[PDB]
């Protein structure tokens, strides 16, 4: 499938040059992320509710999520996510935000038929993590 393919070369493209950028941590599963404001709170575990603002966008710019404007965050069980963001928020500290980098496979993988987001898609998001409920 044509979507398919490009969407990988894209998305490679765009991590293997990502991972070279200063302040990008690159983490064993392939997550990357950039720090963009630190927080001092704690860090939510596996099991913790998370309330956050967020934007998702595809590597072309496309923004295909967001709480921007919507006068309310969104709330989330941290492991009822995509694994990126799972991983993600557990090592992020309440108040911060992050841009988080999340290959396909850590996010809805190949055979993601279509929709806002089609298969083999990398997903940029930038999270401020508001609070943490355990
Ligand atoms: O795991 C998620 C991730 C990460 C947290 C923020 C959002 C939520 C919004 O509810 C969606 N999910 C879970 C989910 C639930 C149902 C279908 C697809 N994904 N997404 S998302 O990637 O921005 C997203 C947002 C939207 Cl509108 C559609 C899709 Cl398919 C995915
Ligand atoms: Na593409
Ligand atoms: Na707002
Ligand atoms: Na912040």
């Amino acid at each position: 499938n044509k979507k398919a393919d490009e969407n990988k070369v894209k998305g490679e493209a765009f991590l293997t040059e990502n991972k070279n950028k200063p302040g990008v941590v690159v983490l064993p599963s392939g997550l990357q992320y950039k720090v963009i404001n630190s927080g001092n709170g704690v860090k939510p575990g596996k099991s913790d509710t998370v309330t956050v603002e967020y934007t998702g966008r595809l590597i072309d710019g496309t923004v295909f999520d967001s709480t921007e404007k919507t006068g309310k965050p969104a709330t989330f069980q941290v492991s009822q996510v995509i694994p990126g963001w799972t991983e993600a928020l557990q090592l992020m500290p309440a108040g911060s935000t992050w841009e988080i980098y999340v290959p396909s496979g850590l996010a809805y993988g190949p055979r993601s038929v279509g929709g806002p987001i089609g298969p083999n898609e990398t997903l940029i998001f930038k999270i401020h993590l508001i609070s943490v409920k355990k």
